[PDB]
This record gives structure tokens, sequence and C-alpha cells, in this order.
């Protein structure tokens, strides 16, 4: 009986905050696996933040074709890219085996979907010299079927220029730079070009046309270099609230549920 | 006589006990070119037909008189007469909308009607107020929506730009920075769902097109899906696969 992962010891990458939204059953054929942002640091963004969003797309599938999950991360400044990222490719490769999950749909928003996106540039290692991380990420390309990013950030530097303000988390989580992030567009859509094809991964990006934090620049430059290395994808913009409500929108789960078929 | 073709309407998939949405298709050909036909979706609508397993979609291919005989915008005239006389007669309560090229271009035109008052609207213009009443979604491939952007682009299209704007493209009457504020105005007031396709192996338009029209969308804050692949070339677009899915996908 109980009340779903099997709890490890030790837990140092936090694999035991997973989130069961919804559980495999009978009918399940999808799975959805959530990751929370807030700027590498923000201890209020958690895995629960999608338990709404969730939950609207649990009404909606009405025969429970979608399994849902959530992860966690460890947090800046005590631990810094690419270890934020490594801890939930690290959850996301145990949840995977542990509940057999032989596809997957990842959910990401603002630094959650930097996530989903710096997985998608794994490709830029060759096998020669993938660490056991880089490994795990090329294992999730694997089995990966589509990602929706939702009001993510893309590009440190164009996230400094456009806001000098968020250097008060960019130097927590970049201690030694913002330079020291690989995944910049420009330099690994190459790789993120050979992955989509590679894996047949449909990539969904979305922005909120009155998201405060973030102006559609991000979105745009992502676009840019998308379009210059003829990446197909698609995108939905819409007024989807706030930042921090984005993830929370009942039109989002409409487009997540709508978008798994 | 038939003057606007309404007779050469095809129809890809009739009404059943089941139909709950109506697919109107407008296809392309630069204004001018004879080869472009209603028969263009043909091969689209039979795929979204075998999708639609449980028969809730009907499926219809309108046609319209050629330029240079005709210009603009009585070209568009005809597709919305045409639309009009099809929603009356079948019962069309909704529907939606699928243009490509110039067809996307007149779907586009329709979006714009509000720039006129009902005060000032001509009969054709009060028809696609009438259109826009009951349009649900429009899905608009590889389309033309700025007559100014697109001879910047290619000086060499005025081969047909001059015979469907013969006092020159000044006279369109909506370019997208003219007419966005009306624009704006009926998707909202409407609850239109609007979703722009281009394929990057579109070799009679670029990316131009339609990055102008996405610009000032985001200005206007205009909600809008976007879609792009690998979708062939220009007048493959209409028969891919891929689109026959996105149509039939996003009609829920
Ligand atoms: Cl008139």
């Amino acid at each position: 009986h109980h009340m779903t992962v099997r709890a490890i010891s030790p837990d140092i990458t936090l694999f035991n905050k997973t989130l069961t939204f919804q559980e495999i059953s009978q009918n399940t054929r999808e799975a959805v696996i959530y990751i929370h942002g807030g700027a590498w640091n923000d201890p209020e963004n958690t895995p629960n933040d999608f338990n709404q969003l969730a939950n609207t797309i649990k009404s909606m599938d009405t025969e429970s074709t979608v399994c849902q999950y959530s992860i966690e991360y460890r947090l800046s400044p005590e631990i810094t890219n690419p270890r934020n990222l490594y801890d939930a490719v690290s959850n996301i490769t145990r949840l995977v085996k542990e509940k057999g999950l032989t596809n997957i749909n990842m959910v990401g928003h603002s630094v959650g979907a930097t996530f989903i996106w710096q997985i998608l540039a794994a490709l830029k290692d060759p096998q020669e010299k993938m660490s056991e991380a880089q490994l795990q990420m090329l294992g999730l390309l694997q089995i990966v079927k589509r990602v929706f990013l939702l009001d993510g950030i893309y590009s440190l530097k164009e996230l400094l220029i456009e806001y000098p303000e968020y250097d008060c988390f960019t130097r927590l989580a970049f201690p030694d730079g913002i330079q020291m992030y690989e995944e910049e567009p420009s330099r690994v859509m190459p790789y993120v070009k050979k992955a989509l094809s590679r894996f047949s991964i449909d990539m969904h990006l979305v922005h909120s046309y009155s998201d405060e934090l973030l102006t559609l620049r991000q979105t745009n430059c992502l676009i840019s270099c998308l379009q210059d290395y003829q990446l197909s994808f698609k995108l939905y913009l819409d007024d989807l609230g706030l930042h921090n409500d984005v993830y929370k929108n009942g039109k989002v789960a409409k487009y997540i549920f709508d978008n798994i078929c």
C-alpha cells in the first residue's frame, strides 16, 4: 500500500523529491515529465509548480493515456551550471528505468526549458568524450518524443544584454562567467538540428505576451537561429499571464494535451 | 450566368450526421496561374477525411476568377461570394479556412475587414463581415501578406503583381502595419485561431513574408500559432501529409 518513486539513499541529486501527478495504468501511452524553473536559485519553485496544469491535463485525459511526473534538482549558489541540469538528467534517467518509460514528453518553464534545450544540444560532444551525464543525456534523446519549452532562457549572453539586472542570479549559477554556458544557440544549433532529426523530436515553443520578466527577445533570437538552420518547430504565442502564471495556465494545459497525438 | 464560378466548387467530404466543423479551401496561384484549381487540395482533404474516422468534418474547395481579366479585390470578392453562398446552401454554422499563396492572402484580407465601419462597408465587405462571424480557425500556408515587402524582396514578381494590381500595388488595402489594429479587433471580437505555416523548401517565397507578419502580430499582441518545416516546394506544400496532419490535429 502507499500514498510513488522508490526512495534511494543517499539521494544527493534529489530523486526522492520527484512528484507523480498521474500514475501509469493499463491504458497509459505517453509520459509527461516536468522541469520547474526559478532562475537556478529560487526555493519557492518546486516540482509542485505544475500541480494545477497537470491536474487540468489529467481531467481532459479521460482515457488515462497520459502519465505525469515532475522532477527536482539542486539550486545555486551551492550547485552551479551544469550540475543543476545533471541532477535533473540523473533523476529523469532513474525515473525512466524505475517506471519503464518508453517514451517521454519534456515540459519545462524558464530555466527548466533551459535544461531541456541543453539536453537537445548533447551531440555537441562525440561518444568518445561524453561524460556519464552526457551519456545519460544521449539516453534521454533516444526516448524523447516532444518538448514544450515555456518562456525559456536560451541565450545567457542575450539575457545579460537585455537584463543587466539579472546578473544577480546568473552570477550564482555561472560563477566563472556566463561565457562558460556551452549551449548558446548560435554555437550549438548544428547539433540540435542533428538531434531533432536523428531522434524525431518535435519542438514546441511557448511564450506569454504578458510575461513581465521575459520579453519576446529570447524567443525571437531562438527562432531566428532555428530558421537559419532550417529546424522544424511549432510556436504558440498568447496572453498566458505573468511569468509564473504560465505553468499554471489552462490554455497551456490544453496546448500540451492537444499536441500529444 | 455563374460569373463568380460558384459551380466550380468541389465537395471533398459532404455533411453527415456527425459533422461539427467545416473546412473551406482556397487555392493559390499568384492571382493568375490557371494550373492552380480547387482540386489543388484534393490529396490533403482526402487524407484528412481518412483521419476523420467519426466524420466530424465536411470539406469544400472554392474557385475564383483570375487576373489579368479581373484584378484585386474582385478575385477575393468571388471567393467571398462563393463561400457565402455555400455557407447558406449547406447551412454551415462555423468554418475553418485554409489558404495557400494568394488563397491565404484572401483569408488575411477577410481578417482585416473591420478596417471599414459598418456605415461604409460595400456589399462584398458586408459578406466578409458575415464570414468573420462564423470563422473559428484559419490556416495560412505560404501566403503573401504584404505587397510592398513582396516587391522589395522580389522586384521581378512585378510580372504577376502588375496583372492583379494594374494601377499599382499601393492600391492594396491590407498591408499588415496598416491594418493590424483592425485585425486585432476582429480576432478578439470573434475568437479566431490563427495558424501560420511556411516551408523551408519554398522556392518562390523565403521566410520574409512570414517574419514580417509575425513581427506585426507580436507588436499588437495577437495570439497565433506558427509551424515551420520542410514541406516541399511552393506548389507541393498543400499536398504534404504533414500539413494534412497539422490541420486535422488542430481542429479540436
Ligand atoms: Cl460590393
